[PDB]
């Protein structure tokens, strides 16, 4: 019926310029601003639709006719990640396979093993802080980093990165960041095959090698340990398909581990960044938080129990994760030549990108107070229309991490807000950087300690 609007172009170069950025997810918000609910993406070799509207999007999360894409991003990151959860298709046999076995760690239950782990960074985290000094701040996506990265370590493989102490940033975490800066830039090369990026190659490749590097080093420690862990090395190492029968391949097995090592910190990093930064701006909303935190969390330090009972927390995180996915963007392909929202025709394997942050400011759905940071929009969590919200993406493939970060990142500002009031001490304007996922850059604040002994 209707044809799909389209950003400027430049000749061969179609609109791959547009996004000569270092804030691409950004601009390709801005575009989605002046363009409308759906539009056409060429980049010389790939072209991929780009959808905002929550009309659309519930068609896409429709399964029986759209399956998980590989975006041209994770399809660079098959060079570290291979055929990990993140990184493969739906059809390869290391997924359903890595799926069945993986999966039981990750009910809320498992979470209850995981609790006591949480709370020892929890605690390393909240002592930094009661021990800077007056004039001393917060560096706060830095710290969070911190606590996300050695909990996905402790918790998943038994494995203290022991972030806290260090003032430098981790061997692994460096080239981490290369690597996912690589990709990120690989994107916006036209020709992204060829040498000038050779030099590149070898950075990325040398980048690579120190991760597993890593890798290679948690096997190890599992070696020379009493093993016990219920922990996902354990699963993963020892674990069969019921589906299936076997075990998984050892180099399947460290493709995982670089996975979870990855999207295990990356983005709930982020998202708390942006609630505690939310939390800031405003003062209300924190202190209703604060109030919670003391009513709820008695006991010097929390339990499980406690953690699931701050009802309001969830909801500044949802919040959160509403303004900012931290992961903002997925893509799927069409299964079938079909016909999205009765205007748009589409090819068998036509591949569409769902863009989170437009989705989740689409005013027929939320209302028109989009900008506005409001929690209570939280309550009747039967309101979100289907598919309106999606910070953890959808259907069979969706972030297995769920219930994880969200427990995480709920004990964590639970305890924050329990033990300091907070000062935005240089009256921070919001800086957005964008790795893969997003996060605020040079987000401080000040923290007054309420002496409250752990
Ligand atoms: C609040 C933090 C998190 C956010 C916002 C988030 C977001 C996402 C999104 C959007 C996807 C799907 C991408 C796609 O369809 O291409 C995904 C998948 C995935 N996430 Fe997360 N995630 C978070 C936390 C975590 C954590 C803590 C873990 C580690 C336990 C994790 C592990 C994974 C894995 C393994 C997948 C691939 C699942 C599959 O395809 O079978 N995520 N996540």
């Amino acid at each position: 019926i209707k044809e799909m609007p389209q950003p400027k172009t430049f000749g061969e170069l179609k609109n791959l310029p547009l996004l000569n950025t270092d804030k691409p997810v950004q601009a390709l918000m801005k575009i989605a601003d002046e363009l409308g609910e759906i539009f056409k993406f060429e980049a010389p070799g790939r072209v991929t639709r780009y959808l905002s509207s929550q009309r659309l999007i519930k068609e896409a999360c429709d399964e029986s006719r759209f399956d998980k894409n590989l975006s041209q991003a994770l399809k660079f990151a098959r060079d570290f990640a291979g055929d990990g959860l993140v990184t493969s298709w739906t059809h390869e046999k290391n997924w359903k396979k890595a799926h069945n076995i993986l999966l039981p760690s990750f009910s809320q239950q498992a979470m209850k093993g995981y609790h006591a782990m949480m709370v020892d960074i929890a605690v390393q985290l909240v002592q930094k802080w009661e021990r800077l000094n007056a004039d001393e701040h917060i560096e706060v996506s830095e710290d969070m980093t911190r606590l996300t990265l050695d909990t996905i370590g402790l918790c998943g493989f038994n494995y203290r990165f022991n972030s806290f102490y260090r003032d430098q940033p981790h061997p692994f975490i460096i080239s981490m960041v290369r690597a996912l800066d690589e990709v990120m830039n690989k994107l916006q090369r036209a020709n992204p095959d060829d040498p000038a990026y050779d030099e590149n190659k070898r950075q990325f490749q040398e980048d690579i090698k120190v991760m597993n590097d890593l890798v290679d080093k948690i096997i190890a420690d599992r070696k020379a340990r009493g093993e016990q862990s219920d922990d996902l090395l354990t699963q993963m190492l020892n674990g069969k398909d019921p589906e299936t029968g076997e075990p998984l391949d050892d180099g399947n097995i460290r493709y995982q581990i670089i996975t979870f090592l990855i999207a295990g910190h990356e983005a709930t990093s982020g998202l708390l960044s942006f609630a505690l930064y939310f939390l800031v701006k405003n003062p209300h909303v924190l202190q209703k938080v604060a109030e919670e935190a003391a009513r709820v969390l008695v006991d010097p330090v929390p339990s499980y129990k406690q953690v699931k009972q701050l009802k309001y927390v969830g909801m500044v995180l949802n919040e959160a994760l509403r303004l900012w996915p931290t992961a903002p963007a997925f893509s799927l392909y069409a299964k079938e030549d079909t016909v999205l929202g009765g205007e748009y025709p589409l090819e068998k394997g036509d591949e569409v990108m769902v863009l989170i942050p437009q989705l989740h400011r689409d005013k027929t759905v939320w209302g028109d107070d989009v900008e506005e940071f409001r929690p209570e929009r939280f309550e009747n969590p039967s309101a979100i229309p289907q598919h309106a919200f999606k910070p953890f993406g959808n259907g069979q493939r969706a972030s297995i991490g769920q219930q994880f970060a969200l427990h995480e990142a709920t004990l964590v500002l639970g305890m924050m807000l329990k033990h300091f009031d907070f000062e935005d001490h240089t009256n921070y304007e919001l800086d957005i950087k964008e790795t893969l996922t997003l996060k605020p850059k040079g987000f401080v604040v000040k923290a007054k300690s309420k002496k409250i002994p752990l």
